[PDB]
């Protein structure tokens, strides 16, 4: 199960790659450095765990695996563009990231501000063509769910808590910080899982085991985070070493367990839980 | 048709500035100062061009009003996105904006990055609604039309070449600048008129010569704004390029020019021909 995994994974990578250097033509004209940017952001990088998610939910319902890899492109183009606003040095301030310059560095910090712009316009533009999908309604349930996972409501309201965090003397709660997470992770992870049962038309009481599956690997993947990177509060500094490494594990047997009404169609969602969040 | 328009706008203001309120309640919650950063700089602009020109498009047509305002919003959404990014440090720096301190100035950097960020999320939000149009395909339509416009082959693709000249000693040409005006700011506008094509579910013709008066009002306002701030005094701008006659004479062929397009219409599209007209 391990070994079917790491071999959907690497199809995903290359695939992914393949999409993104072919929807980044480098213009002829000024906009070279842009998009130049915008490739050296989001080719080769990453482990691209959010378009991997998105196929292996697709897969429970067998939907047209080449628009499933497109929805892929659209979160990571979502993922992507946070990473490059958040490595600025108003933000994180980071210099590398997969050990290569981040592209404020690389290029300048005005680049990076445009090209993370340029990506997100772009999520949009990917899941809005009728590749996606024939039904308009769909395309407009992935749309709508994006917009929610990728702003206020979501990612972007995410990060702004981390950041009330970093120049708050009050410490957050555990509440709080779960809240944190939900925005700032868990977002983009129930989009992934929500735009499975979306492509598959599927009903409330499948499309709430799925988002619960995403909300669960979430927040086990933070509280390992929280794990590895050992003064703000942290789950760490809140529940404590052992009961954070019990909660962990506890959170991937209960995404797991969410999966329990599929058949061996939900393999490889189980698989992720375990040989990656684990 | 000055007195109407100007009536028109003094609403389109009033009911953007509703709108936004609605759309954005203030959580309790650590987002709080994200989502007071995003009110600040959407609401109280702000001429609100772009949701002008949309709701002046709808008209042409018989496009429900307050969807109409609604598409308004969402282009609006884009426009104060682009204007909160392009105030930073790291771009034109600048702490004032009609009077009014910049984002990054009243909050800080890091709220700026991310309420412009937030805000160009919630345009498609907004597009994506039923209260829209009940027509799923409109709502792509305009989806899309923003996506496209907003993005590296529009607005952002604008900023990055008005950027790259301001970080180069060569001058640009006559075409250059063109595609950069085209982009950065010809590219909502494109969307304003687009969306009222849209909306009215009208045929290529009619979308064609609604852009059309979009692509020259677009460089009438670039070339107006070129004249404008030279009058209140190095990269190549239409002033520079074409002297002050060339740019002159062409700003105003091309408010002609522009209403020409609109010459299928009866008065409901005089508000349209009061802008370009404005336009200078
Ligand atoms: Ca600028």
């Amino acid at each position: 199960m391990a070994v079917n995994l790491k071999t959907m994974m690497e199809q995903v990578a290359q695939d992914i790659d393949r999409l993104f250097a072919e929807q980044l033509p480098v213009p002829e004209d000024p906009r070279r450095r842009l998009v130049e940017a915008m490739r050296y952001a989001a080719i080769g990088g990453g482990k691209r765990l959010r378009p991997l998610l998105v196929v292996a939910t697709c897969a429970l319902f067998n939907v047209d695996r080449e628009a499933a890899l497109r929805v892929g492109m659209a979160i990571e183009c979502i993922h992507v563009y946070s990473l490059i606003h958040d490595d600025m040095p108003c933000m994180d301030n980071d210099d590398l990231r997969r050990g290569k310059p981040t592209v404020h560095k690389a290029f300048d910090d005005a680049s990076a501000v445009l090209s993370g712009d340029a990506l997100q316009a772009l999520a949009f533009e990917i899941l809005s063509e009728e590749k996606i999908h024939t039904d308009p309604h769909v395309r407009l349930e992935l749309i709508q769910a994006l917009a929610i996972a990728s702003g206020k409501d979501g990612m972007v309201g995410g990060q702004a808590i981390d950041l009330a965090a970093e120049t708050s003397t009050v410490p957050f709660d555990l509440p709080t910080i779960t809240r944190l997470q939900q925005l700032k992770t868990g977002a983009l992870f129930g989009f992934c899982l929500e735009a499975g049962a979306i492509m598959g038309r599927q009903n409330k009481d499948i499309r709430d085991r799925l988002k619960a599956y995403a909300r669960d690997i979430g927040l086990a993947f933070q509280i390992a985070d929280d794990l590895i990177d050992a003064g703000k509060a942290t789950f760490l500094s809140l529940l404590g070493l052992e009961k954070a490494r019990s909660q962990a594990q506890a959170l991937v047997d209960q995404a797991i367990a969410h999966l329990s009404v599929f058949g061996s169609e939900a393999d490889y969602l189980r698989s992720i839980a375990r040989y990656i969040v684990a």
